[PDB]
């Protein structure tokens, strides 16, 4: 028996702005510019962070998702998933090139030739703008499974 105690009744007044967004159907692509033959620890350095770190987008789907020079956006696939720097590039429409790297692994398929120079071809997917923060070489190795 015996029950005594103090209840408060607290919330918060917050400011709050809502988006909702569209995703536009990508081809993603994997160029060999930073070359392979060692792992990302091998190679810890800022070009592993600057090199494959960001994806080439077309100026009519830049506008389309409303893109700013120095946003990050959202690339999915049948893959996987993946955050990387948006930039723009001379890609066509309804297509994005990103460097062969941890980033793309997310996305593309591994078990391909992985061999190629940048012009076309790349693993069909999706991309949009994402307030999330860019995966950060050793966190998308964490968040792989490692």
């Amino acid at each position: 028996m015996g029950s005594s105690h103090h209840h408060h009744h607290h919330s918060s007044g917050r400011e709050n702005l809502y988006f909702q967004g569209h995703m536009l159907e990508v081809e993603v692509i994997s160029g060999r510019t930073l070359n392979q033959g060692a792992t990302v620890e091998e190679k810890l350095t800022e070009e592993y962070f600057n090199a494959v770190n960001y994806a080439e987008i077309n100026e009519e789907d830049w506008n389309a998702l409303g893109l700013q020079e120095g946003d990050r956006v959202k690339v999915k696939t049948e893959f996987g998933e993946v955050v990387v720097f948006a930039k723009k590039g001379d890609v066509p429409k309804g297509m994005i090139f990103i460097p062969m790297g941890p980033y793309a692994n997310m996305v593309i398929d591994p078990s391909t030739d992985g061999t190629g120079m940048p012009q076309f071809k790349g693993v069909k997917g999706t991309v949009e703008k994402t307030d999330e923060k860019v995966l950060s070489v050793k966190e998308l190795l964490e968040a792989i499974g490692s």
